[PDB]
């Protein structure tokens, strides 16, 4: 789509080169930001395709705040396994954050019931937050999250959201995380009896990995085409009771998938 | 300065009506950036007169990690009084949190120190990050933090920082805000022996009240002069180690003070 072409773009024009954690070289930018109304399309990239299968299953399991890679397996979903051990564990990730954060005096937190209580009772809060920075279990996190945290937002009957994304690998990651957000915003919006708002993407570091500039010039050459339509086709009791097949894209016609390997 | 004079362009423009706590009207808008590349000059707004001193005062003080507003008042500095309760306490507001982040194993976590750690030894790190936002102590603190979370980024010697603010009142508050991160990412700056590289603001719902209007038509009126110089004194032994008088600003030539009073 034209705002992540965009930023592609961007990268290339603007970006400064610099290696990641001892590895793969890449072409950064500090700061960026992007904004998607919801009305005009579900934002899934057309200039490459892109599946919703993995993307639907982590987002379900995120919202369970179980964060044993047992569900994703379950339903082979493999996108997780190379950061699980041997019992499938990833320790305090995402999920766990959402749903049960840990206070010093020894409760957990369900963020995600809050900002539903608060959607619901208090609309135009500006605190309707989610984070899963949770400095104090980074540690025995298998990763430090990547999309921090973000704010939602309810304004003329529509719902929006903002998210924080410290680190985007613009090829790979971006298109599956605009992805997740935008059903969430369904999700939560359906869930409220609201319309769907705005997703506005707001990153941090931005980068473009040095063996996928060919992947991305070619990518860049290829002309967005209308975005497709989500459509939910069930109203569950609450946010924790959606299932894999209550979700279909209407109207998805994308280029042919682009394959970026990574390097170990 | 023009980025400034352009958001609040904005809210007039494309802001809804919206209700916040229980009272004063405002004019919002959600989801906007900035960016101000500090080699051009410090970011202090020059279409109406801003005073820094409070802004100082209160930046060592969060730096130091003590919520008691002691300090604040040993220097006359009132911008906090308030939310104080009769023995000075605030609960554990940002200081608490960028200093010693109570973790739920008993551990205080010391954010700043970590990130000077971070830049030192790993300056391309992607999780370079400061954490306000706290879930777990959230309904202790005399107010939630508004100026969240931030993230630092070092490219070509130079250091950036992007700050996310959940909440911003534009003509009152914002200005304010600027000013007290460029500061912060000049001292970072030096202690490091980096250059400054730009400061990027980020906000969710940022609005205007609408008692500030004929305020705002005025200093949209007014041409931004050039920004001013901020000059440090005296390099300290560390973050810790810096004074009141080591800051200098050269070079500042406002319009008048501009009063925009508040509803209680
Ligand atoms: O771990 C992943 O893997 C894939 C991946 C795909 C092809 C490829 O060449 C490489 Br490298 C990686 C991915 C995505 C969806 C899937 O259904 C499956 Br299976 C795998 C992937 C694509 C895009 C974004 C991803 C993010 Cl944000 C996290 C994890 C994966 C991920
Ligand atoms: O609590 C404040 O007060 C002032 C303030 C000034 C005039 C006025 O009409 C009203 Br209302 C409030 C402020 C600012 C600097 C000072 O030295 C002093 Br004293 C007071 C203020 C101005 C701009 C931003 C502020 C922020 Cl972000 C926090 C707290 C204050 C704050
Ligand atoms: O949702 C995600 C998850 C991972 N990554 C990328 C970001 C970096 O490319 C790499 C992680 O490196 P660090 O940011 O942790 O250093 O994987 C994304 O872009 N989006
Ligand atoms: O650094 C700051 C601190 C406070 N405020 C403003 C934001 C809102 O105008 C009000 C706080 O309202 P809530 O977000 O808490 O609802 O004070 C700012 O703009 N900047
Ligand atoms: O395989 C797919 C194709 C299009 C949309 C989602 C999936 Br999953």
């Amino acid at each position: 789509m034209k705002q992540y072409l965009e930023l592609m773009q961007k990268v290339l024009d603007e970006g400064t080169q610099k290696n990641d954690r001892t590895g793969t070289g890449t072409l950064s930018i500090f700061g960026h930001q992007m904004r998607f109304n919801l009305q005009d399309g579900f934002p899934l990239v057309t200039t490459k395709r892109c599946h919703l299968r993995s993307i639907i299953h982590e987002l379900l399991w995120f919202l369970q705040g179980d964060t044993n890679i047992a569900y994703l397996h379950e339903n082979n979903v493999t996108i997780w396994d190379e950061w699980a051990d041997e019992n499938g564990d990833l320790g305090p990730v995402y999920g766990k954050q959402w749903r049960a954060w840990p206070t010093p005096d020894g409760r957990h937190i369900d963020q995600i019931t809050t900002v539903l209580n608060q959607l619901k009772n208090d609309p135009d809060s500006r605190r309707i937050i989610v984070s899963a920075w949770n400095v104090g279990e980074l540690d025995k996190m298998a990763l430090a999250p990547c999309h921090a945290f973000f704010q939602f937002y309810v304004a003329d009957g529509k719902l929006s959201c903002q998210l924080y994304q410290r680190s985007c690998d613009v090829f790979l990651g971006l298109p599956f995380n605009i992805a997740s957000y935008a059903l969430l915003v369904h999700m939560m919006a359906q869930q409220c009896d609201l319309e769907v708002g705005d997703f506005v993407w707001t990153g941090g570091d931005t980068h473009l990995y040095s063996n996928h500039m060919d992947q991305t010039h070619l990518q860049l050459s290829r002309e967005p085409r209308p975005l497709p339509k989500l459509i939910i086709k069930r109203k569950p009791e609450s946010i924790f009771d959606y299932r894999f097949e209550d979700f279909e894209i209407e109207g998805y016609d994308p280029h042919p998938g682009i394959k970026a390997p990574v390097a170990i």
